[PDB]
C-alpha cells in the first residue's frame, strides 16, 4: 500500500489530547494561536510549520523536529503514494 | 548555529563536484528549469515531490533532503521569531 501515512495531527490527537484531556481551544491558548490553526491540525487538514512545532515543542515537552518530522514523514509517504511510480518513471540519474 | 539552505548543499555538493548545468538537472529530474534554479538560489525550499526526485536523480535518501530543509526552517523560525514564540506560549497543564 504500503506503511499508511501518518499525519501529525494524528499523533497530537491520540497520543496528547486523548490522555491530557484538552479541547483544542485549550491547545490554541497555550500555544498563543487561533484555534482555527489547531483544529485544522486535528482534523489532518492543515500541515505544521516550523513556527508551529516551536510552539509545541515548549507547549507540550518535546523536540520541534518531532514535529516537522513527523510532517515530512507524512509528505513523503503521500507523495510516493500519489506520485511515486510517476517520478520513478520519469527521473533518470545524473552521475555526470 | 546558523541556517544552511538545501540548496546550498546541491549547489556546491553536486553540482560544483559534477559539473551539471542546472537545465541537465531539471532535465534529469523530470522538471521545469526555473523550478531547480529556485533551489540552487536558495529563493526556495525542496517539496516531497522534488525530494523523491532528487533522491533518485542523485542517489540519495529522500529524507537527507527534507531534513535538511527541516533544519533549515527551524533554525531560521528560531532566528526570528524564537523571542516572540517564547513571550507567547504556555505549557500546558494537565
Amino acid at each position: 500500500n504500503g506503511m499508511r501515512p501518518i499525519h501529525p495531527g494524528e499523533i497530537l490527537r491520540e497520543e496528547f489530547q486523548k490522555e491530557m484531556g484538552f479541547s483544542a481551544a485549550a491547545l490554541a491558548r497555550a500555544l498563543g494561536v487561533a484555534t482555527p490553526t489547531v483544529n485544522n491540525i486535528l482534523r489532518e487538514r492543515g500541515g505544521v510549520s516550523a513556527d508551529m512545532a516551536l510552539r509545541l515543542s515548549i507547549c507540550l515537552d518535546t523536540t520541534p523536529e518531532f514535529w516537522l518530522n513527523l510532517q515530512t514523514a507524512f509528505d513523503l509517504r503521500t507523495a510516493e503514494q500519489q506520485h511515486g511510480d510517476e517520478i520513478i518513471g520519469s527521473v533518470q540519474r545524473l552521475v555526470a
